[PDB]
């Protein structure tokens, strides 16, 4: 797995993102994630949180995983990293997701993704408050 370059175009919600990808304005999905919609309890401080990690960051870099690229809507799915930090992650760190969506052959980080849920549940954090 590596990294490749992308540039935002637009936050859309806690776990969508509208980047530059190669040149094409493509929709992230983020791999692993499942943050409320905005209308549900936490959908509001989800969308917050990812929109300011996104907007802040110097540099965005996409990470595909070994499997499926593109979902059946069309969205590229993604690790996304927001100065070398990973959305994905800091999302499940902070209780504004739940894992989800796992997919054997687009799982790599999912260990990853658990220990920061495992810790923000500990801490009742936000969706586990
Ligand atoms: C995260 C992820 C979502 N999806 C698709 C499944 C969709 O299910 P449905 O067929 O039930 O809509 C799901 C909805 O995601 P959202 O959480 O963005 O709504 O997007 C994938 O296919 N692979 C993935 O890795
Ligand atoms: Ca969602």
């Amino acid at each position: 797995l590596h990294k490749e370059p992308a540039t935002l175009i637009k936050a859309i919600d806690g776990d969508t993102v509208k980047l530059m990808y190669k040149g094409q304005p493509m929709t992230f999905r983020l791999l692993l994630v499942d943050t409320p919609e905005f209308n549900e309890k936490y959908g509001p401080e989800a969308s917050a949180f990812t929109k300011k990690m996104v907007e802040n960051a110097k540099k965005i870099e996409v990470e595909f995983d070994k499997g499926q690229r593109t979902d059946k809507y069309g969205r590229g799915l993604a690790y996304i990293y927001a100065d070398g930090k990973m959305v994905n992650e800091a999302l499940k760190r902070q209780g504004l997701a739940k894992v989800a969506y796992v997919y054997k052959g687009n799982n790599t980080h999912e260990q990853l993704l658990r220990k920061a849920e495992a810790q923000a549940k500990k801490e009742k954090l936000n969706i586990w408050s």
